[PDB]
């Protein structure tokens, strides 16, 4: 049963003021689980103005040492991790994950991400800077505000943690929109929240749609930054809405075209592997999902007859089973989307292997299809599919794969597979992308940041790095008499 | 009598002519006349110079070729050339915006130099991070250059903020398209000669003069521009950062103006508190981002800080920018002038009282006291010679009234009391904080605005993040 459906403000639960509802549905059952209250531009008003007296000179939250800054978000892992068996449930409800990808990745996620942060906190440090014999100059890395948080729907729970952690132990308060297809687990958040003894209005959550809380959020003229995941397009949006109002400091985490290279020297099994689960972990609706593997000639046949093996006995099916890799897609709307790229596949002239319809009808399910001889002007090797389909290129040489996987706008991961450390080292610093993985795929730590070149975002999460974008640089000056 | 070499479009360490042949004239606001005739650039000369910044970025040339150090060399260099040339520099800012040749000379020169040489240090000390994970992964951060910057610059300060982003950007190993305002190309131009004859390749860094709309536009929102740094006016920032988030997503840095407030208590200095708060307000005819608008008072002092605020403002003078005595010359444009004598006369009808000044001779240094906070020369950046004096009682009371404003830029704080300076500069939104100093910039010092005056940071360690792209590799070995 879903327990926690309504509007977060000041460790409170609230109707919207408009007293509107709107509907959560399971992708996996295609039934409705619950109606959460359906925030609006007065809701975020009553979020903001909460996180503003939270955030106060004299606040209880802002009297707090740096330590139990640290000690709160540890508390509130702690309870992450009592209901972690519940918060990965209603993820797996929400988005159709695996319920065991949802406990093992995403909470282990969350769980990680925070207790990384927490320890952070007592450690965020300015610097005292040396100038003349006469002046005493140093600087302050003081909590940037209130903090506005909007989020997607592939990884709900974590994209917001991404956020929270980063924030609190910086001493900010917030505002979070997580999105409207996938409200359940950030709702549950909150009751942990006021559970772990943070004060009132440090964090507060309207749920609702894009183009009304979304919005809001952006243009609000004391919000003081705002940190968004999800398409290029609204991130472009959001970045000028925050321009045009009070030019709140903004972090995107956007989209990409993100490469797979397999060199002819690759440990061959190893990049199969990784190129399958790179492509085609839940359900390929990752920010991270391969959408271009270049095969280097030389393993280009036995890479494609390997990778149909693993695509043809992948398990699809239902997310609460303990065999399940892949669940269904989230709404109708991607689903058809994915099928529609998949059609452009043949009709451009890509070689199907495998799959390439949907799995039995009646469900969003979709069978895990690989695509040969795929050339860069084709669609499928252009767009972000976010659907379960591993498109694989041939490619000569170093310099030619080079040039090829930075030919995009994006810039958010990249993989390379070898076994040579010229060509590792030659990708790595050539690769213009924000992480570059060598001879693994999806190895994320919270302690190493994680964003996009180019059109793949703005700034970093995870990380010390995380901590520049939650805090603002002053310089004190004193001249001695 | 010093004739202006340089007019032209600086593109590939190459003077070009604009391709429209549009050339737009720029004058000497003292003798008012006409200095010369500097090539007006448009979109097409922006395309070219961002493809000549591209050509020199591409990886394998000569510029990526160079190790950290030699760009460290390099900047050390365009410090000695511009060190050369001080008083030529000088002069020209002097020409172009008409302030004191003097301050032209020890200041904006000055500070060209200490950044030049301040980031140059820098080159070889730009330094990732190394980062523990697993037992069998090698994890690390690369902080990378951007790529193409593009640098939009006012007419109050042309130089020195050229080369608060040239400086940084370079020694990241970045390459750049500049564009100086269309009031004051001069120095801009001359140093792209200096450029070249230190040796940096040619399209590391080109030089588009023009208009605001039109060149600032173009690069703004040009598809291969990388990364823009900006400073002016927070309307015109605006539209350049959703120009950027419009185009492609470049990253935006804004230093914009402020409503900057001084604070006096009671147990200051008052002598020192009444210099330092007379330059801040009057220094470059207050057309400065550092001017102070408000000067808050307490009331134990209020009267006399009045007092002798009235008679420093009398005596300091005003004239001819080529000659030794002047401390303040003429103003740029129109438009301000006549919207300071409207503020002037808010200021009387809303009840504000007049110590001084409040007219043409260009303006009286002018003091109001009895100020409050919703008056309008209380809320409105003034940019010229006003001295608005509000009162205060109590510290939590003036920390309330300084930060009730949408801008932070700067503050000073003047007072005796170890706790009282530390109290007030934790709690003032600004991002510079003077203690008993006023204008006390370093080059090792961040620079920048909170709130509405600005995004990002110039000057310091803290530029150089304007500047780099971190990248995370990640080895996981068998
Ligand atoms: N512009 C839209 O709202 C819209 C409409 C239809 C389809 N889509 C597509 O559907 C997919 C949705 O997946 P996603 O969640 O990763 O992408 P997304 O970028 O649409 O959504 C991410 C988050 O941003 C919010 N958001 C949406 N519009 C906003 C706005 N105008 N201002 C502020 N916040 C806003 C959403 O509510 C959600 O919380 C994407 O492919 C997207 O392009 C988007
Ligand atoms: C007018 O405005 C002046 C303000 O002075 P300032 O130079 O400090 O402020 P400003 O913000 O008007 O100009 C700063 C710089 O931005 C440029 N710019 C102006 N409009 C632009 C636009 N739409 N896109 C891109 N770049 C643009 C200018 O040409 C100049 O180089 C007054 O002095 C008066 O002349």
């Amino acid at each position: 049963e879903v327990k926690f459906t309504k509007i977060f403000i000041n460790n409170e639960w609230h109707e919207s003021k408009s007293g509107k509802k709107f509907a959560t549905c399971n992708p996996s059952t295609r039934e409705q689980i619950c109606e959460v209250e359906e925030g609006d531009k007065p809701d975020v008003d009553k979020a903001v103005e909460a996180a503003q007296v939270a955030f106060q000179r004299g606040s209880p939250w802002r009297r707090l040492d740096a330590l139990s800054r640290g000690r709160l978000l540890h508390q509130l892992a702690d309870l992450v991790e009592r209901d972690r068996a519940t918060l990965a449930a209603l993820e797996t409800m929400d988005t159709g994950k695996p319920f065991l990808h949802a406990f093992f990745i995403d909470l282990e996620g969350c769980i990680r991400t925070l207790r990384y942060f927490a320890g952070w906190a007592d450690k965020i440090q300015g610097k005292t800077i040396p100038t003349d014999d006469n002046v005493v100059c140093f600087t302050r890395h003081e909590p940037i505000g209130v903090c506005g948080a909007i989020t997607p729907w592939n990884f709900p729970l974590l994209m917001l943690v991404w956020k929270l952690a980063p924030a609190l132990c910086c001493g900010n308060t917030m505002v979070l929109k997580p999105a409207e297809q996938t409200p359940l687990t950030a709702l549950y958040l909150g009751s942990l929240i006021k559970e772990a003894g943070f004060p009132p209005g440090v964090v507060n959550i309207v749920p609702g749609f894009g183009p009304t809380v979304g919005a809001a959020i952006s243009s609000h003229p004391q919000i003081n930054k705002i940190a968004f995941t999800g398409s290029t397009e609204v991130g472009k949006l959001v970045k000028e809405a925050a321009s045009r109002s009070n030019l709140k400091r903004v972090t995107l985490e956007l989209g990409g075209k993100n490469p797979c290279i397999v060199c002819a020297d690759a440990d061959l099994d190893l990049a199969v592997e990784c190129a399958h689960q790179g492509v085609f972990f839940n359900q390929g609706q990752c920010c991270t999902a391969a959408s271009r593997v270049f095969v280097e000639e030389q393993v280009y046949s036995e890479f494609v007859r390997r990778s149909v093996e693993y695509a043809k006995k992948r398990p699809v099916g239902d997310p609460f089973d303990v065999k399940t890799e892949q669940g269904p897609q989230i709404d109708q709307k991607q689903f058809d989307k994915i099928l529609e790229l998949i059609e452009s596949g043949k009709k451009e002239g890509a070689k199907l292997e495998c799959g390439g319809s949907a799995m039995e009808d009646k469900g969003l399910f979709i069978k895990p299809t690989v695509f040969s001889e795929v050339t860069d002007n084709m669609r499928i090797a252009k767009e972000e599919i976010f659907g379960p389909v591993q498109p694989i290129l041939k490619f000569k040489s170093i310099e030619e794969v080079i040039k090829r996987a930075n030919s995009t706008d994006y810039g958010l991961t990249a993989a390379v597979f070898t076994k040579n450390l010229d060509k590792a080292l030659k990708l790595a610093s050539a690769l213009e992308s924000g992480t570059v993985w060598i001879n693994c795929y999806n190895a994320l730590y919270a302690q190493a940041p994680f964003g996009g070149f180019k059109m793949s975002g703005n700034g970093r999460e995870l990380g010390e790095y995380a901590l520049a974008e939650y805090t603002e640089v002053k310089t004190v000056t004193i001249k001695l008499g």
